[PDB]
């Protein structure tokens, strides 16, 4: 079919944290608990880069990974949390089985979502509290933020 590739490269090593705002830390190497930042980078920092086809819907993928390790977000289904699977670099042709690092990226001010380009029912939320779980919308806080670091 057609491939989804790499269209531009975005923004990197920021701090990202929710509308809870709870910068989101890598906790083990599959499983993610979010904590608000104070010294601004105190999260593990991800890097997004969007990604090309003409056949999204009216919504466009972004990649998500942590600048550290090569940890990307795979897509589950609905409340059940978002997994990280090891996929290494930003793909340029993506096909089938990269799916689980699209987001539809919702920029408002500071705050934006993350949807999933292949289902909406899967949403990147954010705890204040509990591990990045995922929903089929949000009551969980699928807000971040692009945070820049204090000093």
């Amino acid at each position: 079919n057609v491939k989804y590739n790499f269209m531009r490269i975005i923004k990197y090593e920021f701090i990202l944290n929710d509308a809870l705002n709870q910068s989101i830390i890598r906790a083990n190497d599959q499983y993610l608990t979010a904590a608000a930042l104070h010294n601004l980078d105190e999260a593990v920092k991800f890097d997004m880069g969007a990604y090309k086809s003409s056949k999204d819907d009216a919504k466009i993928t972004v990649i998500l990974r942590i600048s550290k390790t090569q940890l990307y977000v795979t897509a589950q289904d609905e409340d059940q949390p978002v997994l990280l699977k090891e996929m290494p670099e930003i793909p340029k042709t993506i096909t089938g089985s990269e799916t689980n690092l699209l987001f539809f990226w919702e920029t408002h001010g500071t705050k934006n979502y993350f949807t999933s380009v292949a289902h909406p029912n899967l949403f990147i939320a954010t705890k204040q509290d509990y591990w990045v779980c995922l929903a089929g919308g949000p009551p969980s806080i699928t807000d971040f933020q692009i945070l820049e670091n204090q000093a």
